[PDB]
This record gives C-alpha cells, structure tokens and sequence, in this order.
C-alpha cells in the first residue's frame, strides 16, 4: 500500500527498474524533468508508456524537477512513500569538465534537497544511484567496495562521491536511516521485448549504443579511443551489465532496506571485463552484420580498465548479474533494429 | 567594479574582516541572516554597529540567506561587486557530526549558490573561508599546503574540502576566474579595541572562550580533554592565530585576486604551536586571574597537535601573522572583560 518513489524513472536504468518494480508487484510513483529523455505522444514518457503496455500495470507519474522544491514538497506530502530510488541527474556526455556547477547544482544540490524533503516526511529508506567512477583510475583490480572511493577525475564522479559521504554521514548520526548506495558499472542491453532500451539523442558518448548504430547502419565505422592501453589488445576493459540485472538488483536492494540495514554499499557488476574489440566482435555476432572502426586518439581521462568485485552484493544483497554478453549484444540488438531510430511517439 | 561583498560578515572572522576592509580604503557590502550573530537596536548586526562606531566609516548591510536564491539576484543586481568574501555557512557547535543536512545543505548548496550567482553576473573573484580541518589527522607536522587533504572526519570539514574542490573544479573548468581558498588554523583574540570579538551563546565548544569565562568567572573550571596525548605536556598543541591577522590575510587575499592567480590555496597560520595549559596559563597572565582546571577525557575525534607552515602564505601572498600569544590572550581579556556578556542579553 505505500509507495516507491522513483526519481528519473524515464531514463534509461529507470525506466527498466519501473518495470521490474511493476512485475515484482510494488506501486511506483515516477518523476522526471524529461532533460535525457523523449516525450510521447501522451503525458507519459514514451519509455513508460511502453512500460505500461508491458506489464499491464499503469505508472504513477508526474513531470517534476527535483529541484523544485515547492513540488517535490506537494509529493511527500500526497503520497506515502515507503523508499525512494534516486536516479534523477546529470551524466557525463563528456561535459562535466566544462560545467562543474551544472553537476554540482542538479547532482548535489539537488539530491541534499531531495534528502531534506524525505527527512522532513518521515521517509528515511533510499536507495542510490552510485557508479563505478567514484572509484577513480583503478589502484588494482578488481575493484571491491573497500577500494579507495575518492580522487575521482571529474566533477560527475566528484559529485557522485561527495553524495556517497553525505549519505554516509547521515545514516551514521542517525541510526534510523537505511540507504544502499549502488555503485554501477557499465549498463548495457535492454529489456528482452526490444521495446525500450538506451535511447541517445544525437552521437552517442558511449560505446554500446555507438556500436549498435554501426550496425543498424545509421553509423559508417567505430571510432576506438585508443589501443595502446596496457591490456591485452590495447583497448579499453569494461565490466558490462545487462540494465534489467543492474534494474533487478534495485528490487533486491528494497529489501534489503526492510532489513533495517542501516548504510549499505555495493557493486553492481558481472565481474567479468571486455575489451572494445570483444565488445564489437559480440556485436557482429548478435547483429549478423560486419561492424567496421577506425582507431583514433584516447578519450581524455580514459581508465585503462575497470572491473567489480561482485561477491559482496552477491552475498548481502542475494543478487547476482544473471545475463551473459551474448544476452546483453542480443537484446540491445533487438532494441536498435526494432526502433532504428530510438523512441518515437505513437503513429 | 568597485564593491566586495562579505557574506557572513556579522560573525566573528568577518566582522574583523568588514573592519580592515574599511580601513584600507574598501567598500564592503555585507550580508547576514543573524544565525550566529546578535542584531543591534537599528539595522546593523551589533558587531557592525560597533565597526562603523570604530572605524567612522559606513557599513552597507543586507539581512538575507545565502540560501536565497531571489535575494542573490536582487542583491547582485543592486550592487557591482568585484569580488565575494565568502565567510557565511555554519561551523561546528561540536554539532555537524549530529546535524548533517544542515551542514550540507548551508555549506554546500549555500555556496554553490552563491558561485552561480556570481557566474551569472560575472563577479568571478573569491576568497573562501577553509580550515586546517581539511587536511585531517596530520601525517606530518608543520602543515604545509602539499599535505593531503580530504578524509575528513567530519561533516563540517568535509564540507570544507568539498567546497575547496568544487572550486578548483569551476577554475579549471574556466580560466577567468581566479579563487583564493584560505585554511584558518585557530583564529582568536580581537580587536585591539576591545569592542568586538567572538560571541559564543551557550557553553562555548572552544578552548580559547571557554578559558576567558573561566577567568571571567562565568564558568567554575576548564575541562581539558586529555593529558596523554604524544605532545610536550600531554596536552593537545594548537596553531592560535589572532583575528586581526587572519582578517588582514583576507585583504593579502585580495589583492592576489587582482594578479588574475586562478585557484591558490594558502595556510593562514602562525607556525606555532602552543598547548592547553599554555594557553591557560598565558591567560592567567593576561587576566590577573586564576583559572581552574581539570583533566578529563580525550574529546572524541581530536587531533594530538596541529600547526602550520607559514611559508607560501608569506612567499606568495606576501602576509605572515605579527601578532603574538601574548597579544592574543591581552586582546581576548580586554574583550571578554569589558563585555561580560558579549554582544548583548
Ligand atoms: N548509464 C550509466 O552508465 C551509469 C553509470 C553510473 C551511474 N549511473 C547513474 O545512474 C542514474 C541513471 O543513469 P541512466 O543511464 O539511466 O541516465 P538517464 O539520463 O537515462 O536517466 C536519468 C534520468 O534523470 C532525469 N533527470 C535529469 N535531471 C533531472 C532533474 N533535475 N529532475 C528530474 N529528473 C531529472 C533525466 O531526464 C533522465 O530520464 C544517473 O544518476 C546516472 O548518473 C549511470
Ligand atoms: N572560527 C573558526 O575557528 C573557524 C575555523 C576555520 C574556518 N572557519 C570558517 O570561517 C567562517 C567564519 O567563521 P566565524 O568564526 O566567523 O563564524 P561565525 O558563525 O561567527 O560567522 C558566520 C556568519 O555567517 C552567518 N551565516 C550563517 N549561515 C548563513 C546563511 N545561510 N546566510 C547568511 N549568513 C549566514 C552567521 O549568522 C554568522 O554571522 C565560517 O565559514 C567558518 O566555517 C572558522
Ligand atoms: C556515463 C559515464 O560515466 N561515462 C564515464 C565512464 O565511461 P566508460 O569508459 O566506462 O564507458 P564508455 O561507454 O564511454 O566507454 C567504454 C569503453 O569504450 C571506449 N569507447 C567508447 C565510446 C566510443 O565511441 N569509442 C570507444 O572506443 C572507451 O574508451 C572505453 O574504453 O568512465 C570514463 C572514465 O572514467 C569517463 O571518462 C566517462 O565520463
Ligand atoms: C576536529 C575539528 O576540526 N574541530 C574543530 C575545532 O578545532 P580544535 O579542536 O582545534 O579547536 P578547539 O578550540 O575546540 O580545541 C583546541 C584545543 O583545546 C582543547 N580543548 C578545547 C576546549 C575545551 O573545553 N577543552 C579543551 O581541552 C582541545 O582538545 C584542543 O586540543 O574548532 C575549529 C575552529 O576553531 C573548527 O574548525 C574545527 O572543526
Ligand atoms: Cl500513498
Ligand atoms: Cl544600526
Ligand atoms: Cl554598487
Ligand atoms: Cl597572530
Ligand atoms: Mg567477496
């Protein structure tokens, strides 16, 4: 009977947690400022819309930023919330070098508002939006959740580790609170309809999507940042996650909350990394189609390779990545030929 | 432009600041929401009234948060500032580690705030209030600006160093602006009047009025928080600077604003040292009077000695602290005797 906020629910991770909270028989309520994601014809995002006609089940949404206050006020005090999930913010597009106060405003200021709000409603359950970068470049590997967190490069990272601290900080002045921070790796896939999925506006900054619109055609060749790193074949190791398991790992985290659990941590990954080259090598395979590329300059602040440990969520949260990379190439492959150009709204 | 705004300019820091800023030939304009400062019979904050009383010079005052973002915009729009002394945000009545929101939310969002605003109408010059908190528990001692910093223990000096590296990140992410990050050591004493100084309400957390209500007689004995730690006497060694010196770093400050420095980070220390019962017994000499004492326990989270290296404040800003213990504990009784009861009842 009470409610899951779910803060940026119409993104790409949000929306696949909206359905899994669906299927899994909870009651969000969904917010979003629609700033990365595409309207549809109707008030819904066209992401939930489409959730809706999956699971059968209608989403509770209003468009809100999270930094309005007056609103998100209005939220609290209409619904009973039981726990937010919090998504809601600015990624890196490569941009938060060149806009530190846009990250610092929406990530920071907005989430110490949202903390606020939920404080002074008696909402003391959250679960957050972490990521692999709060880890910075890698002191080894692979990362556990006691490597050093901090000494992050930019200020996306900054602000996901300076959120990390305050939580921290709260929970340890007030045992009441509960709060899992997820720190994800790198999200890939899409549900297994080929109805949503990861929907970039304009080039892609990340590899997976780019390599997709390769292959639909939309793309002539991958530009591979650099293949001299110090890895097997020169390029870039990843840890890629499938979204619905990194979505399912939120229904797991919800529970944990139920345990009273107090400030919980940890990684959402499969443990295994995957180089560029792997990466489009599995994409020809899912696609069928010849994905050509061209080696070109590193990307500034590219880490050589990054990879979980992810046994801590294994056994705490009672979750683990169940989806392979042929999986992952598969369903992101279904999404792309099915909606070649993403998300549109309804003919 | 040809204005410097001072927010927090009622508190301690900066109302010595507002002083020395009028007596060098500045305008200020000061803002404050009275958090920690005690109001006048007029408009001005008592600690003002007083400054312009002293200095025979007009002190330009707004009431507002820095929280507020309308009142930034008003503010701003009213005014040409050339630059921001940011002193506003709320400090550790022991309390941050019990209080976190409100530390985050005043501390961070106050100041990413007031960044904005200054960005949005290009009033890219800052001098910030940090602390030798940032840089934790002393690796090595003295303090040079080189140590490492972050790992705070606490919300309050976390804040701090969150503040010192969002700033950095805004001057790297574009070379017109220029940011002066300050870490104070242990600012005490007052003005050489006796007119203003430091106004705690309630038991004060600091050692410095603690010890001057003790002589004073407002207070029985001293409670010294450990006698055990690896420090000449046991006692816990500090790097005291007086206010007056740390204000007129501020105007150091300034003026390295105008070489268009970008970011720089400077210690404002004196390089000494000076333990409990040191500073005890200095103030039994600067009062006449007797100040009782007990040892107690070590206070949760407390450092065994912490001081600066005065070096690159004095190299690059051009400013080292004159002032001596002896003034310090002079100033600080001429305060608290000649105003019992601070600002005001
Ligand atoms: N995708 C990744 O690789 C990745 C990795 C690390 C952590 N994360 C974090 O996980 C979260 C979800 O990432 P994602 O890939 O789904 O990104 P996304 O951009 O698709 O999702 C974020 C959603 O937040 C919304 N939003 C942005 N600012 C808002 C505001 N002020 N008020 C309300 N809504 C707002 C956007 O419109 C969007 O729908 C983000 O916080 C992201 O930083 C993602
Ligand atoms: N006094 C110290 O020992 C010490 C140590 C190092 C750094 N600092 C920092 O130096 C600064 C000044 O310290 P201080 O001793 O003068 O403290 P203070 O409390 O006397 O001064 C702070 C002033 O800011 C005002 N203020 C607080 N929140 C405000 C808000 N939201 N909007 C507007 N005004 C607001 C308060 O009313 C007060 O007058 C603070 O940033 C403090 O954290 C102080
Ligand atoms: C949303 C997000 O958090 N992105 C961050 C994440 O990227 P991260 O590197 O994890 O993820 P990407 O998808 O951008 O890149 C994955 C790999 O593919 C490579 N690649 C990617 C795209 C492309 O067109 N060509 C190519 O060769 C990258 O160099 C990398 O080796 O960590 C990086 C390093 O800390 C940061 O710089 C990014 O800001
Ligand atoms: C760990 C820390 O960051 N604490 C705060 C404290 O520093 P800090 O601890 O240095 O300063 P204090 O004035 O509280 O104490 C100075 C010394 O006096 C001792 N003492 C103090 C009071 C008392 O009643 N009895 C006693 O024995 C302390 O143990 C210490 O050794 O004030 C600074 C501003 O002034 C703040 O910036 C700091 O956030
Ligand atoms: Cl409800
Ligand atoms: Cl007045
Ligand atoms: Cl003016
Ligand atoms: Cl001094
Ligand atoms: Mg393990």
């Amino acid at each position: 009977a009470e409610k899951v906020l779910v803060t940026g629910g119409a993104g790409y991770i949000g929306s696949h947690t909206v359905l899994e909270l669906l299927e899994a028989g909870y009651l969000p309520v969904v917010i979003d400022n629609f700033h990365n994601a595409f309207r549809g014809g109707g008030s819904l995002p066209e992401s939930l819309r489409r959730v809706q006609e999956l699971t059968g089940r209608s989403v509770e949404f209003e468009e809100m930023d999270i930094l309005d206050q007056g609103a998100l006020q209005r939220l609290f005090k209409k619904y009973s919330f039981m726990a937010v999930i919090h998504f809601a913010g600015l990624k890196a597009m490569g941009e938060s070098v060149q806009k530190p106060l846009d990250y610092y405003r929406v990530n920071l200021t907005g989430t110490i508002q949202l903390l606020e709000i939920m404080k002074a409603h008696g909402v003391k359950n959250l679960v957050f939006s972490s990521s692999a970068t709060v880890y910075g470049n890698p002191q080894y590997l692979p990362l556990d959740e006691a490597h050093p967190t901090g000494g992050c490069t930019n200020p996306y990272g900054k602000s996901k580790f300076f959120i990390e601290e305050m939580i921290r900080d709260l929970c340890q002045a007030d045992k009441t609170w509960n709060v899992v921070l997820l720190r994800y790796f790198n999200p890939t896939g899409a549900h297994a309809s080929g109805c949503i999925g990861e929907d970039p506006q304009g080039i892609p900054n990340n590899l997976m999507p780019y390599v997709s619109q390769v292959a639909i055609g939309r793309r002539e060749a991958l530009n591979v940042f650099g293949n001299d790193y110090d890895t097997e074949d020169g390029t870039g190791v990843r840890d890629y996650i499938h979204v619905v398991d990194l979505a399912k790992g939120h229904i797991a985290a919800l529970r944990k909350l139920k345990e009273q659990c107090g400030c919980r941590i940890y990684n959402l990954g499969t443990g295994t990394g995957y180089s560029v080259l792997q990466m489009v090598q599995a994409m020809e395979k899912a696609s069928g189609k010849k994905i050509p590329y061209k080696v070109v300059a590193r990307r500034e602040g590219d880490v050589a390779a990054c990879y979980a440990n992810p046994s801590l969520a294994q056994e705490e949260l009672g979750w683990t990545a169940a989806l392979g990379l042929d999986r992952m190439c598969e369903d992101l492959w279904r999404w792309q030929k099915q909606n070649p150009s993403g998300f549109g709204t309804q003919a």
